[PDB]
């Protein structure tokens, strides 16, 4: 398993990341510092995460303490929906960056294709409960994504929660000045993701699956929802393998030509996350695994479900 892949503007990205939403800001700049130890390169942020500053911290440090150079690092960061106008996408980058304690970004992706109305609160509501969306729209998101590679803010550009026609959209976009590197999209054994995932690998863009361990942690869940962890026909996998459920469960999206980005502020997963270079799963175990696939999102946007760019409406 080589350990990153090639992206379109020829860097190469690592195939394992820390993903870092719900990491606490109290807690999260002690992740990132084990996660460094322990070998990972490649970190997953975003400003609505409203933790970049605590994340930026612990690069410093590891950075001063002669662990890691920047070089070696691959720092990914994301477009917040409020943020979509193209006035105001440099300054957002700006901000992610000021707070990060970078000088670049490895990728930055537009976080989701809905616009929302611009101003302090992330999820802006009307008195009924419904997204305010703004009058945004993806190719002009993505033009203004484009001038911060040609400004040198950021390496490369991408997309999230982006269905295939929206890729399109941009794929097709006349005058286009880059292609997007990477969709960023949630994907695990309950939600395979097969048509996109080839729709993306057959247009050269990577995948990175997000909530691979089906966010447990999410704020939304309800009890009765399906659990990956706790999926005894995937224990049943891990044990075979003399690994844990967690640990299967990345190394299944590595074996599909997968990015993935396991999130943990526990410093002994956060161990056990990386710990995936040393086994292959079968090809009965990969077949089983795709064979779980429901159609389940954890990630469903579900207050935007009237917004015109809401991405879920489509098949893929
Ligand atoms: N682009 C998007 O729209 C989007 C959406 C969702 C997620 N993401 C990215 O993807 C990352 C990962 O997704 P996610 O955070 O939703 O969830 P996830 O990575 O699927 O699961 C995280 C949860 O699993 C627990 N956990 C981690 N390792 C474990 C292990 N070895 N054994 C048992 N439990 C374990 C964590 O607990 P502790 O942390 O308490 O250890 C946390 O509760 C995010 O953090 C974010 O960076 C992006
Ligand atoms: C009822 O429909 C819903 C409910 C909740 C969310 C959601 N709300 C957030 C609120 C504040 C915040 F900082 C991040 C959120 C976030 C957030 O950061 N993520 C993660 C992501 O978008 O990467 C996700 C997936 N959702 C939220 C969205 C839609």
């Amino acid at each position: 398993m080589a350990s990153r892949i090639l992206l379109n503007n020829g860097a190469k990205m690592p195939i394992l990341g820390l993903g870092t939403w719900k990491s606490p800001p109290g807690q999260v700049t002690e992740a990132v510092k084990v996660a460094i130890d322990v070998g990972y390169r490649h970190i997953d942020c975003a400003h609505v995460y409203q933790n970049e500053n605590e994340v930026g911290v612990a690069i410093q440090e590891k950075l001063r303490e002669q662990v890691v150079k920047r070089e070696e690092l691959f720092i990914v960061s994301k477009l917040w929906c409020t943020y979509h106008e193209k006035g105001l996408v440099k300054g957002a980058c700006q901000k992610t960056l000021s707070d990060l304690k970078l000088d670049y970004l490895d990728l930055y992706l537009i976080h989701w294709p809905t616009g929302f109305k611009p101003g302090k609160e992330f999820f802006p509501l009307d008195e009924s409960g419904n997204v305010v969306p703004s009058d945004t729209n993806i190719l002009d998101t993505w033009a203004a994504m484009e001038e911060l590679v040609d400004e040198g803010l950021v390496k490369a550009i991408g997309i999230s929660n982006f269905n295939h026609l929206q890729v399109e959209m941009i794929l097709n976009k006349p005058g286009l000045k880059y292609k997007p590197a990477v969709n960023q999209i949630e994907c695990h054994p309950y939600l395979t993701q097969e048509k996109l995932i080839q729709y993306c690998q057959s247009k050269g863009i990577v995948v990175t699956a997000y909530s691979p361990l089906g966010s447990p942690d999410r704020p939304w869940a309800k009890p009765e929802d399906p659990s990956l962890l706790e999926d005894p026909r995937i224990k049943a996998i891990a044990a075979k393998h003399n690994k844990t459920t967690a640990q299967v469960l990345i190394r299944f999206p590595m074996q599909r030509n997968l990015v993935v980005i396991p999130k943990s502020v526990t410093p002994e997963r956060i161990a056990e996350n990386f710990k995936v270079f040393d086994f292959e799963l079968s090809s009965q175990d990969m077949t089983t695994l795709l064979s779980y696939n429901r159609n389940w999102r954890v990630c469903a946007l579900l207050s935007c479900t009237s917004h015109k760019d809401y991405p879920f409406h489509e098949e893929f």
